[PDB]
């Protein structure tokens, strides 16, 4: 298992969130999350926080350059359908943060999983008003296909999602 963790991004692919999720001990709902720094200096993950669900990991608080984090989001015990939902922020290199959250919902053609990441020059933290500007502001719904658009004036977020239980949560940060 190495979900919680961080390792080297240039070995990060698809392969290895699914590797991670299936070793860690996947339940009747989980996730599978990776935001690989390629932007050119060295990270700081502020915190995370578990909105609803529970979950085994620990998210790290250093994330230098060419290395990816890992982590996930489990629906509470297992026997239970309550959610899974999660919010936590990452620190850049020049002072920016760039707030990431997931939303698992328990019921598949009755709800639809969402998700936002967004890079702006400050400092912010899952609390209640950066969380809520994050999944009531615009969810990309995970739409099953690579989203990217230009918004850092140079860089910005590369990641897919899909809108199942079972999602992996990739983010290529470049420019």
């Amino acid at each position: 298992a190495l979900a919680g963790t961080i390792i080297a991004g240039a070995s990060l692919t698809f392969q290895v969130l699914d590797k991670v999720l299936e070793e860690l001990g996947k339940v009747s709902r989980k996730i599978a999350v990776g935001i690989d720094n390629e932007s050119g200096g060295t990270w700081t993950a502020l915190n995370a926080y578990f909105r609803s669900g529970t979950t085994d990991v620990i998210l790290p608080e250093f994330v230098p350059n060419t290395k990816a984090l890992l982590y996930s989001g489990r629906k509470d015990t297992g026997p239970v359908a309550t959610g899974a939902v999660a919010a936590f922020a990452y620190y850049m290199s020049s002072g920016n943060t760039l707030g990431v959250m997931f939303s698992v919902p328990f019921d598949y053609n009755w709800n639809s999983n969402w998700w936002d990441v967004k890079i702006y020059s400050g400092k912010r933290r899952a609390d209640q008003g950066m969380y809520e500007d994050l999944y009531y502001g615009n969810p990309y719904r995970g739409d099953n296909g690579w989203h990217e658009k230009n918004l850092g004036y140079g860089l910005r977020m590369k990641g897919i999602m899909t809108s199942a239980g079972e999602a992996k949560m990739q983010i290529k940060i470049s420019r």
